[PDB]
């Protein structure tokens, strides 16, 4: 059965508050395809909070979802809480109305999601709120359906559930391109440097959390991009090593310049997650900022390291780049090697983390940069 | 009506705990000019958390303000709790005589600041406890209040209350003066070198949580200076660049020492918010610590970057400072140039952020560095 | 006598995720020696939280220990929560039986510790659990005894008590040992340079906090290493300089490698508090980590600073690591000199804070780096 916790209204606004008013899955409540049939979709027993409200799913099947008459449609399953219902006391025992499992179409789950709307709100309180945890593609008539777990809504980071790491990685090692401008790919896949004269993709360790980004989906972007999906004031940290630099050799050492820059560029609507609408960042907003601004010093390797706190927004790209002149006789700090015996980017790793807000007056005075 | 939420003391000592003992308005409450006149002060309707008491303001004029008699004085506007009081419970609804909307005195508000006295504390309990709203400097008779919102009790860094960022800045560009010791101006005016021979006074985007710094009100100090609202252990981040360094041309490279140092100084007493007493560091407290500390490398630009932890105390200033020698032939890493010509910080910012605290016994065994 | 804040399960699940699942002693709780005697042990008056339970000491004695017939051995005194007994409400006025100030050796202790299990455990819910104090050596009958406080069972970092700052310490100077691989002293003894010839053993400031990480007991690693007491990912930022590096004189300047790692090593099982079993991490777990490897550059001194974010086991040593070649002629950052002429790091320093947790599936995502 379906039951409530703590379920009035007050004590739900201080446990809200308490969860840095993030709602999720504390505990389990993933899909059960040994108990699910072509009639019904079987949940494994978890916890859950959503805007203060403690759910929880009480052993096989521990709660079964009716499908019936659910064919050929992507849809999303999803935990509601509804105070316009009332929860039944047979048996001085309890029912719970007020809380439902149930299938929603994207518009929909939108207009009553939790992230976007409340129970509790200022401006606009709703009595209607909803979490969604699959995607659940229906297929024909008499066959099981297909699932995708919405990860954001799952709690599992935790002290600080709103805040904390968005997305790390492990050191790798990454070829520079002959290009003045060029990103600096984050996502899980480099260009390895691995003979003196080739380089080849290779995977490298990486984690995102999915509540704060995600990858993007585009093609021209997948190796590079992240999408923003929480506004925030957030810190990016990068170290690394620029190998095989060029210089022009003492005939003085002719250093030549290069910059580590991060950006973010809002010109694309509904990336985030569901296609939900950007959060518009204030009039004179950052796009680009330089890490670390240098010439190359004679060395065979030379570190860097930078930290900077930045403002990003819901629906946002996020992505680093890597600058310098094209002349490699005159002003490219890359060299006309390829492989090892090329210049590139040695022992490189980054972490994002979510550390402030953007909410009330933060939005204009901080938010700008 | 001025509502209590759940108006008893051992619950207030549990959310008090949940709100990282932080006391503060959480939503409005902020003046309401229209509605008030020269007998009265009108204040919008909001939601507050005095030491874990919810306190609610419930549609104009929200509540009203009492202001007959005042003039001719600088007073604070300031939402007191007082447990002495007993809440009427008149129609079996409540009254709430604990709670009162009042003006009050800087050493009166001082005596009973909820930062600096407890409802809940173990050594010296109290019974009476205030939070001020605004400065209200009441003109002469028949005419209406000026004021100034008291920004630290005011909550809008909402997750983790008590700590964050206290101060950030984006990049900017700033001119070194040919001397042996200077501050960096942190407070949002920098010496931005604009031709091959001059620099001008520009300003750059700057960000201050007033719970936790301000800036320093001494001409002399003001752009380079912060004085510390709240004890703890701070994180001082930097990055940027030393441009047109100056060093002996190989005729080797003859590098230049500098520095760039973080600063304490508790000196001044009172400088922290209604001129509370400064709170005295333990006895070895560190003044001075190096954050990048190397010679000019040859290059026209070099970069740093720098990452400490330091503890600061409620009063102090809190400053950088550029080190080097002073002749330009021998030992100083600035040259003979001005504007774009002469050495200068390029693409500099910071962030300091709260992060650890001093109680107990961290006080002697973290604090003194 | 032992009284309970609010003795119900419920409420406790919920105050225990807003303490982030840490317990401990809040205030007071300390031993009383002027009121201990041969067949009593006197504690002060305190109050403290054992997973979501509320524990208050309420005067001198505040709470009296029977010792009768303890002798000859080191024992653990406990508070403990036993959920089987039932608190008697005499006086319509409560004696506490739930509510437990005993002495324990280190196996019962371990199976009924709350760092390990829980009264609110999913898999394996206890009825039983328990926070030791101190170690108490009982010597021969008639003597009073000996007793360690056990401080990582002592909140007093409190905003967000499981995470925050696990070590840090004051800029120092080090000496570098003519050796291709060595640790970097961390745990507050450097080989400070004196002279033109000498370096000596110095003390610098340090802190650690106990429920993080502690020293590591060996010999070998005392001056080196931490033994991490908490699984999660941790933040570790280093900065300094390398100071008389030495390099190739033009004849070009012919850099020396060198790097800074930091270490994990699992090896030794039982280093964690109280011997207990070390965590094991994923399979293909990071070792090393580069966070600065560069050339020596030919100037006197040459800064560095790197930040990292890097996955930690309950039970890891954690090490830092200076690495270069041993030909000084040819490869080596090293000198031939010794004392202040001797190539040393200067002004170094760390932190290493606590800032993400490897629960669920971050295990396995985010644990392997
Ligand atoms: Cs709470
Ligand atoms: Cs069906
Ligand atoms: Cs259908
Ligand atoms: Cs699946
Ligand atoms: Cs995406
Ligand atoms: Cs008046
Ligand atoms: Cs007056
Ligand atoms: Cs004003
Ligand atoms: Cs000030
Ligand atoms: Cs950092
Ligand atoms: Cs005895
Ligand atoms: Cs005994
Ligand atoms: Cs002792
Ligand atoms: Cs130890």
């Amino acid at each position: 059965v379906l039951k409530g916790i703590n379920f009035p209204e007050n004590e739900a606004s201080i446990l809200d508050l308490a969860m840095q008013n993030r709602s999720g899955v504390l505990d389990g409540m993933t899909i059960d395809i040994l108990n699910t049939t072509s009639n019904q979709l079987a949940l494994f027993h978890g916890t859950a909070v959503l805007q203060g409200y403690g759910i929880e799913i009480t052993g096989a099947p521990d709660v079964l979802v009716d499908t019936t008459g659910q064919s050929n449609e992507t849809m999303l399953l999803c935990l509601t809480i509804d105070l316009n219902q009332v929860n039944v006391p047979s048996g001085t025992a309890v029912d719970y109305k007020q809380i439902r499992l149930e299938f929603l179409d994207v518009p929909t789950l939108l207009k009553q999601y939790w992230r976007d709307h409340s129970l509790h709100d200022l401006i606009d309180p709703r009595r209607v709120i909803s979490m969604p945890l699959y995607w659940i593609t229906f297929g024909q008539t008499g066959t099981t359906p297909l699932y995708e777990q919405i990860k954001s809504n799952y709690i599992d980071n935790s002290g600080n559930p709103a805040y904390g790491i968005a997305a790390r990685c492990e050191n790798f090692n990454h070829f520079i391109n002959k290009v003045a401008v060029q990103s600096i790919p984050i996502n899980g896949v480099a260009n390895r440097p691995v003979s003196s004269t080739a380089s080849q993709l290779t995977n490298y360790k990486v984690w995102r959390n999915p509540y704060l980004c995600s990858q993007d989906p585009r093609d021209k972007f997948a190796p590079d991009n992240l999408v923003i999906e929480e506004d925030g004031i957030y810190r990016i940290d990068i170290s690394g090593s620029i190998n095989i630099a060029n210089y022009t050799f003492p005939a003085r050492v002719g250093g030549r310049y290069f910059q580590i820059v991060c950006a973010r560029n809002s010109s694309a609507n509904n990336l985030a997650e569901f296609g939900a609408e950007q959060h518009l960042p204030p009039s004179g907003v950052w796009t680009r900022r330089v890490l670390v601004g240098e010439y190359t010093a004679g060395m065979t390797e030379q570190a860097f390291s930078s930290v900077a706190t930045i403002s990003l927004f819901k629906g946002d790209n996020f992505f680093l780049q890597f600058e310098t002149g094209t002349n490699t006789s005159r002003d490219s700090a890359y060299n006309n090697g390829y492989g090892t015996s090329g210049t590139h980017l040695r022992n490189f790793s980054y972490t994002l983390e979510r550390v402030g807000d953007l909410n009330g007056t933060a939005y204009y005075d901080n938010g700008t940069f």
